[PDB]
């Protein structure tokens, strides 16, 4: 990891701080719900780079990827996962980090990527980096990102990118994201794998239930759940009494079974956040623009 630069070396370690990561690991197998996104993905993105020269006259005309979606429905963690299979660097950009002259960390981190090899830069957010003096700030970067995304063998820069908002997205930039994927909320099938992931340490129409309970919740929001109701039992129970003393390390009283109770108090604290009407968007923006 070892760059020459005309820059300020501050903003040079935000981002290996921050931006860089290489060891950072997600398995396909961790992400449920989505067999046919990763297939997508996979096409799109792995394959050509495991056979490059192959693509000739069907050579994959996507220089970048846009995941379109609600919020917490897995868009980051295939975005990881590519990373992984390819062993590249994984960049992490927010559109937030971005805004905060301003334009330099564009020209940057793209810079960055050339550098370090194979590298999957994975802009979260960029809905908002369009839409007096302040919105001049987003018009200088917005250009800068457009100039460098096509600078897209080993030499490979993949440019991944995601977004709750898609309709607030111009021609100009769509340019730029030629594939497109719908990555929706978890279906039956899929919540209930969700779980399976999330709970395989812990303690089927039981899960079911609860996956059946879900309906319309996004993969973030059932996380919390299990991580609230896994959380639940013991507290109001084995500590309710509170003795600062007695919570001593008694570890022979480790199993506390969470119940199913527990399930139906964790469900209570958030209300299902994406309304049909929201989804609405999504199913239109998809039909025309895949
Ligand atoms: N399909 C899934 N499989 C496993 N975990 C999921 C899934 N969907 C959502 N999650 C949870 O929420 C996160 C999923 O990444 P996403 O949140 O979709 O990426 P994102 O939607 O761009 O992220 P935000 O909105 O900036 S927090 C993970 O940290 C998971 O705990």
């Amino acid at each position: 990891a070892a760059d020459s630069t005309g820059y300020d070396k501050d903003l040079v370690e935000a981002l290996e701080r921050d931006i860089i990561s290489q060891n950072p690991n997600v398995r396909w197998d961790d992400i449920a719900d989505l067999v046919e996104a990763k297939k997508l993905l996979k096409e799109a993105v792995v394959l050509p780079m495991w056979m490059p020269e192959f693509f000739k006259g069907i050579r994959r005309p996507w220089k970048g990827v846009l995941m379109v979606g609600p919020p917490g429905t897995g868009k980051t963690l295939l975005a990881k996962a590519v990373a992984t299979e390819c062993k590249t660097t994984f960049f992490n950009v927010s559109s937030s980090t971005l805004t905060s002259e301003s334009e330099k960390l564009v020209r940057l981190l793209f810079e960055m990527a050339r550098f370090y090899s194979p590298a999957t830069i994975f802009i979260d957010e960029i809905d908002s980096i369009c839409s007096s003096e302040e919105h001049e700030a987003s018009r200088r970067v917005k250009a800068e990102l457009l100039v460098q995304m096509d600078g897209v063998p080993s030499k490979m820069v993949m440019v991944l990118a995601a977004t709750n908002f898609p309709w607030d997205i111009d021609e100009a930039l769509r340019r730029r994201l030629e594939k497109r994927i719908y990555i929706p909320l978890p279906s039956a099938k899929g919540r209930e794998e969700l779980l399976r992931i999330s709970l395989r340490e812990l303690e089927d129409v039981d899960l079911a239930s609860i996956a059946e309970n879900m309906e319309g919740y996004s993969g973030a929001d059932i996380t919390n759940v299990c991580r609230d109701a896994s959380l639940m039992a013991m507290r109001r129970r084995i500590e309710g009494l509170t003795p600062e003393e007695i919570r001593n390390l008694s570890k022979e009283e480790m199993h506390m079974p969470t119940t199913m109770e527990d399930f139906e108090m964790a469900l209570k604290k958030v209300s299902k956040s994406v309304s049909a009407a929201d989804i609405e968007r999504y199913e239109k923006w998809i039909f025309e623009f895949g």
